[PDB]
């Protein structure tokens, strides 16, 4: 089932990107990785993660993903502690939302997928 699906239509989408999306611009941990870039663009990320989060990891291909995170691993310190703040936020978002425990389980196994992680964080 797809994020639309799970999350039980488009307002529930729209109403968990915008939460998501502003919890990430207040995390001084993480906000800093997406300078340069206008709102529609963070939200559109942040739609993104959550998507994969979801378990829609096939529209997101590894190679695509390590050449997208290449400039900020290597000339922005891109690294796990910051990937795990982005995730971070996410459950919280969920949480938050009252999102069922179930999907926030499934949410938390998918985003800690090593190979993933791997391919953003280019190692
Ligand atoms: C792991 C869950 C993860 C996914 C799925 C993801 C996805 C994307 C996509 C689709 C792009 C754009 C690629 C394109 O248009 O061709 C992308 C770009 C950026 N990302 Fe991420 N990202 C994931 C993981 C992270 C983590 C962790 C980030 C930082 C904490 C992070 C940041 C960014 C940024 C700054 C960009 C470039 C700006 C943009 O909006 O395109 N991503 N990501």
């Amino acid at each position: 089932a797809s994020l639309y699906e799970k999350l039980g239509g488009a307002a529930a989408v729209d109403l968990a990107v915008e939460k998501f999306y502003g919890k990430v611009l207040a995390d001084e941990r993480v906000n800093r990785f997406f300078v340069n870039t206008d709102m529609a663009k963070q939200k559109q990320h942040q739609k993104d993660f959550m998507t994969y989060a979801f378990g829609g990891t096939d529209r997101f291909p590894g190679r695509s993903m390590r050449a997208a995170h290449q400039d900020l691993v290597e000339n922005a310190g891109l690294t796990d502690v910051h990937f795990d703040a982005i995730a971070e936020n996410l459950v919280l978002t969920l949480q938050e939302l009252n999102v069922s425990q179930d999907l926030i389980d499934e949410v938390v196994t998918i985003v800690g997928s090593v190979q993933h992680r791997n391919d953003v964080l280019n190692r």
